[PDB]
């Protein structure tokens, strides 16, 4: 719906904790 | 860098949940 939008990734601080818990 | 900074702890509302969840 927005003109001029650009593809990119947005970092999320929770996922590193999710991975850390899965490792442990 | 900052002049007059003071040592202290900053509480994180998320970590305690994973600490409680860890042992399971
Ligand atoms: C951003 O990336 C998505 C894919 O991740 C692009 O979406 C594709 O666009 C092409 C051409 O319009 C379509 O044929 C595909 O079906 C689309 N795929 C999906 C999953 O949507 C999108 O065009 C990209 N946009 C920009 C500005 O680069
Ligand atoms: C805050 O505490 C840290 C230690 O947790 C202090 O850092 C030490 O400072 C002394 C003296 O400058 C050094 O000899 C040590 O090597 C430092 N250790 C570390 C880990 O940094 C710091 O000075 C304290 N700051 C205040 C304002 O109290
Ligand atoms: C910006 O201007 C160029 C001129 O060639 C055009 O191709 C492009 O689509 C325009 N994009 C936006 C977001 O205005
Ligand atoms: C505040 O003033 C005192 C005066 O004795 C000085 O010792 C101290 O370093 C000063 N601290 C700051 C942050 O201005």
């Amino acid at each position: 719906v927005v003109i001029g939008i650009v593809n990119n990734t947005v970092y999320d601080p929770l996922q590193p904790e999710l991975d850390s818990f899965k490792e442990e």
